[PDB]
């Protein structure tokens, strides 16, 4: 167990199942949070049209980190 | 992408990639639903608990779908 999802390479993203490719998306786009300023944990619009991105810019980026592409999303959520 | 991490079966999901088996293992015992006034969504000590137990049950039962394994665990709200 724990080969690392905050670990697994573009080139592996783009190369695991894509029924896991799901979880695995969001997991890491609102990375593993508690979620702040309330528990509306649902997909936000931001959301939905990030999940097509995360996979675009991995196989447009295959040797970058896929916990990364978290610096990049807003979502909803508080600072 | 859509594949179906809502039917994996077991023989799949123990095929799958041990990097991304943890989202999955989660997404699953706290499905895409929205929360009930709480902030329990974290890995918790009973989620800390069920992940390796749910990965158990799908090698000891390699026919059952991934997400029957929710079924049983009562932890998507709190307490």
């Amino acid at each position: 167990a724990n080969e690392s999802a905050k670990d697994m390479t573009c080139q592996e993203f783009i190369d695991l199942n894509p029924k896991a490719m799901t979880p695995v998306a969001w997991w890491m786009l609102h990375e593993e949070t508690v979620y702040k300023g309330g528990d509306t944990v649902t997909l936000n619009e931001t959301d939905l049209t990030q999940i097509p991105k995360v996979i675009e810019y991995c196989k447009k980026n295959p040797q970058k980190n896929l916990y990364t592409f978290k610096n990049q999303a807003s979502n909803d959520l508080p600072n």
